[PDB]
Formats: C-alpha cells, sequence, structure tokens
C-alpha cells in the first residue's frame, strides 16, 4: 500500500474552534503536497479553503461537534457550504435521539440535509464510540439504515472530539457489514499511525478522517 | 460569603452533552426547581421539551465550537427563542478574534442580537483560549465588541475546549472591561464551592455549572 | 354588533410591498382608538408595531417557500414580539394531491413558533376554483393535524379572489369549534362582515377598519 | 433587430403563480429547451425537480413582496443555490427604499449577495412602485445600492405589484445608472414582441417573461 495510495483515501482535515484563515490556507497546501482525497473545514472556512488552491475538493461539516441543532439549523448550513463551494458534507446525528430509540427522528433529520445539498457527497457521523459505550452494537446498525434510508452516501464513524474516543476497528466492522459496500465508511477520530489507518481500511473503511497525515504516511 | 439559596440564584443549572435525552432534560429541570437555581441550560433541540416541562431556560448558540456562520448562529437562536428559551449564550468564531477581525466578530454577535429581539444575550468568549493563544488585550477587546454589538453578558467558556474554562484572571479582565453594564458568567470547570465563590469575588454576576448540588452542599 | 364587540373580532392589517415604519405606527394608533382585536403586519415591520398585540405573516403572500423558511421567518417574528403567525400554504402541494406536504409544511412552522397563534392561510378563493369542496376540507384537516389554531380564507392577494360565504361555512362546518376560523380579503362593508360572523368566522382580516364599523 | 433564437437567448422563461405544481413546472422545463430560452425561473421550493428535470435554473428570493427580514431572503437563497440553481432573483424592501433607508437595502442585498457564492443575483427595485410612490433618483439610488453590495444585475418588477411592471422609462433609468457594469432585466407586463423589442432597445440585457412562444411568434 503506497503512500500515494494511501493518501488517496484521505480527508486531511482541521476543525479546531481557533483555526484562522491562514491555518486553512497552509491545510491547503499542504493536502496539495501530500497528494490527499480533499481537505476537511469548519463551515464558515470554506472560502477560504476554495480561495487558496485551484481545484480543491472541499468537504465541510454540518451540526458539529454535538450534533445537537435542530435539521433545518443542520440543513441550513450545509446548504450555505454547498453554495460556498463545498462538495461534500459531513454532519453529525443528534446522538442522544439515537440512544433514545427515536430512529425516525434521525432518519429524517439526515433525510433534511440530503434534501438541501442535493449534489454533495453526504457522510454521516454516526458517534459510534459513544454509541457502543452508551447503548449497544445493534443501536449502531440501526443509525446505519437510517443514514442508508434517508440517502447518504456515507457513514462516518466519530467527530473526534467525543470524551468516547473515535475509530474502532469493530465499530469499522460493524458499520461495513451493515451498508454492505452500498455506502461508503469513513473512519475518523485519534487516528495517528500508520498501522492504525491500514487497520482502518483492512476493516472496512474507505475512506480516513486524518489531521495528521504527514506522520501517518511517514510510517510507510 | 453567600446562604445555599442564594448562590442558587446565580446558576444556570446546564446539561450540554450530545447523548443527553429528552428524559435526561427532564430529570435535569426537576432537579433545578429543587435546588432553586436561575434558570436551565440546554442545547437548541432540547428546549421545547425543557420549556412544557413546567423553570426559566436558556439554550446555546452556535455551541460548542462556534464555527459556524452568522446567518445560521442567528437562525438557531430565533428558533430556541421562539420555542421559549428566555436567554441564549452563543459562542464566538474563537479564530476570527484571533486573526485580529473584530469587526467580523461584532458583526456575528450583532446577527444574533438582532434574532433574538429581547431575549438576554451572552456571548462565550472562550477565555482559556484567547488568554493561551493571545492576551489578555485581545480578551478585553472581544468583551467590548460584545456590549458594542448589544450583548447582555459576556461568558468565559464552553466547558469544551481543551484550554479549559474560567479562571480568576479572565473572569476579572473580563469584569472590568465590560464596567458592570453587562453581566459575567463564569463557567467551565467549576466544580466545588471554593471554584464557585472565587469566580463570584472575581466579578461574576451568573455561574454556569453542571453539578450544582456538590457545589451548594460545600 | 356594537362598534366595540365587531372590532373585537378584527385583525386591524396593513401589507401592502410600500408600506414603511411610519404607516406602521398610523396602523397601530388607529388600530388602539377602533378597540381592535390585533394588528397585522408583515414580518419586518414587527419590531415597529411592537415598540410603538401584534400578528405576522409567514411565507405571505405566494406560499412558495421551503418549509423551513417559512418556519425560520415565522420564528423571527414572534422573537420580536408577535403574538400571532398567518402562515400561507403551498396552494400547488395541495392541488397536486401532497396533504401529507402540506401538513408537514404546517407543523414545521407549529414547531417553530411555540405558543403563538398559528393561522393558517388556505387560499380558499383558489382552492374551490381549482379543486373542489373536497380539497378545501382535507387542507383544514391538515392544518388541524398539525397542531393549527386556526383556519384563514385568504392572502387577498391572489387572482381567484377572497373570503365567500360559503368558503367560510365550510371551513366552520370541518373544524368549527376545534379550530377558529378566520374570514379575510374583500370583506369592505359592515354586511361583508356581519356575513363572514354569520358563516362562521371568528375572526376577520381587514385593511378598511374604520369604514366597516362605520356602516352600523 | 433579433433573430427568433436571438430574442430567446435573452429570455428567463417563468413561472411563478402560487398554484403552480411540479407537473407545472416539468412543462415549462420542456418548453424553455424547445424555446432556446436562456434559463426557466421558477419558485424556490421548485427547484429540486426543475433542477431533476435534465436539460439552466434562476429562482427567487423575499418574493414577490420584498417585505422578509434579511436573514429569511438569504436563506430561502442559499437553499436554491444549494438545490441547483444559477441564478436568484430577489426583491428589496420597497417601503425601506421609499424611506430613504438606502444603507438598509444595500445591506440587505449584501446579506443575500454572501450567501449565494458565486451565483447570478439579480435585484428586483420594483421600478413601477419606485416612480409612483417616489422619483426617479431614488430608483437610481436603488440601482446604486445594488451594484455597490456586489449584484450581477438590476431588474425592474416581480410582475406582482399593482403600480405594475416594465416601462421603457424605467429600464433607460437603470441602464444609465449601472452603465453597463451590471445587467438590466426587464420583467411584467411585456406582452408583445414590440414591447420586448422596446425593452432590449431602451438597455435590458435579459428579459423575464411568461408568454415566451406568443412573444417570440411575433418576429
Ligand atoms: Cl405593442
Amino acid at each position: 500500500p503506497t503512500r500515494a495510495q494511501l493518501a488517496a483515501f484521505v480527508d486531511h482535515t482541521l476543525l479546531k474552534p481557533e483555526a484562522t484563515a491562514a491555518d486553512v490556507a497552509a491545510l491547503v497546501t499542504e493536502a496539495a503536497e501530500l497528494g490527499v482525497y480533499a481537505v476537511c473545514v469548519s463551515p464558515p472556512m470554506v472560502p477560504a479553503a476554495v480561495q487558496a488552491g485551484a481545484g480543491v475538493r472541499v468537504a465541510s461539516v454540518a451540526g458539529f461537534p454535538s450534533g445537537k441543532h435542530v435539521s433545518a439549523v443542520k440543513a441550513h448550513e450545509a446548504a450555505l457550504a454547498v453554495a460556498s463551494g463545498a462538495a461534500e458534507i459531513d454532519m453529525v446525528i443528534d446522538v442522544g435521539a439515537a440512544l433514545a430509540g427515536d430512529l425516525d427522528g434521525v432518519r429524517a433529520d439526515i433525510a433534511a440535509v440530503r434534501g438541501a445539498v442535493g449534489g454533495a457527497v453526504l457522510k454521516v457521523i454516526v458517534e459510534s464510540s459513544a454509541l457502543l459505550a452508551l447503548a449497544d452494537e445493534h443501536t449502531l446498525v440501526r443509525v446505519c439504515r437510517a443514514a442508508e434510508d434517508a440517502g447518504a452516501d456515507f457513514v462516518k464513524t466519530s467527530t473526534g472530539f467525543h470524551p468516547s474516543g473515535g475509530a474502532s476497528v469493530r465499530a469499522v466492522a460493524l458499520m461495513a457489514e451493515a451498508v454492505g459496500g452500498r455506502l461508503g465508511v469513513k473512519a475518523s477520530g485519534g487516528i495517528r499511525t500508520a498501522a492504525d489507518a491500514l487497520a482502518m481500511l483492512d476493516a472496512g473503511a474507505t475512506r480516513l478522517g486524518l489531521s495528521g497525515t504527514r506522520a501517518v504516511l511517514d510510517g510507510l
């Protein structure tokens, strides 16, 4: 698995609240030098990301990181991001809604954002480490099926901000089996080495969210 | 030094975890009425069931990252107020402030001010990030911008940023910057009575607490 | 009915695109002199009405806005102090038979205004002219299903016209005693007013209220 | 004097009735392609089905009244563009223009501009109202506000205001004020091929029509 090949799986990411336009400009330069698939930035940073290169593939987050926004608000955010040049959107579910068993609500929340972006690649962050710690494997699968039923293109493990943690190979395996190659699976959160990255791919991930991409690639 | 009832009267009793359910919020409301606190603070989608649960309600906007365009923060804040929130605690774009874009921070806060009508508007400045990454003057500038944009409070912290939560130095700087014309809400990591009293003595006029019972027993 | 009793049914209304803050202030002054129930103004004028009981409109007059936008608009008005919101349905949605869509559109606004009085403009003159009585009734029931407090006849801007006695009578028969019924559009005389109240209206939307009251 | 295909290329083929259905919109799109128009113009909730109809889509914002706070207009514009609209035709608050609050009109336009990114933004000044209720200089000031706020076009009318729609005089004034830096769209009550060509001769670079076929047949 080559350095260029692993890099083609990667969304090179900066989501810190303190991030400046200059930070986002350096992120895009580093992404181009590394040969990654996209940059992932916070919604108001999309103009800066688009302006920092030619033909930059930009993903933005929506309803992030808490998931605790009403659906209209997540949709509005996603639509402004697409209007500013975002090709993809990584939204967060209402994690508390999943845990209460309101799967209809989770599915409708994702369908609202789906209807607003239209053209864009939509990834749904299920916060798998939170679902697996506070409920069970079954709950994770149900959330994945809601994402599929609502028209999502990816299910995605983690925000990288929840204290329960990030991607596990078990979560990815569970998520990959549930969507069965019909949707992509993005592993994210705490992927810090080459070995972490390869193990997520081996478990079924078809995309990786990384902030320390160079160090991951250097490990090869 | 204040009694239990007096300390409680300073408090916004808070649950903002991503995993919070309606049942968690209903238990939070019941516990706030027992403790005699000033308000509950809940996430925007939980406002209707907090309000209906029979307590003054605050909500958050652009929370916790602050990385949302103004129009998204304003839309969120309008919905929460229309659903019955009495107060909104919004987060600034911390990066905008670090880059020196103080007119943009102010316009961001003005958009929210215009959406909430007469509701109490608190601006979370993420003081521990501003003091870690810039300097005292930058914290003062952000506060003044909040007052210029029509805020009613300046507020230290989200409780979610790794730079930490409320500090005495941050609270005192903020209280001087607003000169008693706005409130100062100290929040994030306030776990004991001594923490609480240290912030009120530094000039806080409201406290954001998640573990209020343990502070009150104090 | 006395002058005072008839006024008590009225939402005293200015919705013209050219309306200024000064026009809105004269409308409120006139409202309070006439003893009306409420003033009805356009969403950006709500702050000036409140600072001078206020109803505002939402998704008005076309009804052609996505649900989230109507809900955003309604919430902003309530936040600036509107006690009531009068929204417009996607009339074309109702005519295509998409009553689930119309209901969902109304429930979105319902969930965004909290405790506000929510009135749903069904554009009854268009529904009767382009569909049928049964469609008008189905739209009213969707409004009830979605949690609305009132059904209302007309924007006063649709070419098909305004309130008719039959539309109001149908709407009152269908949801009367459970939802209020507001007759609006083309109510120009005392006799028009009284004919809508007799048909089952419990609120009236008027622009020329003084003239209507004078005819008693 | 333009050929049929040339006149058609100036046209936004439009359906904005409250009663319009998805089926009405799909017929509109089919007719648009047949006629060779520049674009179809539809109401915001109709954009996704107009885009999916698979042959350029414009939508409107804060239409037709202009009486919506800026944030609502901007929200509405964003959604339409995210659903594939290439252009947005917004409506100013006409009463704000009349009250002399041109800074507020400018800010209202700037709000929509920052929501749409790169889309073509047209600003509807409701010229027939500005001329009937104010004066010519007010029309010019509103055009300047639009330019200053980053609009790509100024545009006469909604076609729903009782003071009427496009006039030769309105179009000449607007085209003078923007001086070829913005486009000028003539719209509202353009009933004949003669009406259309008089607007074009007055400086319009785009035409909003509903009865497009009957206009083109007049050539
Ligand atoms: Cl002619």
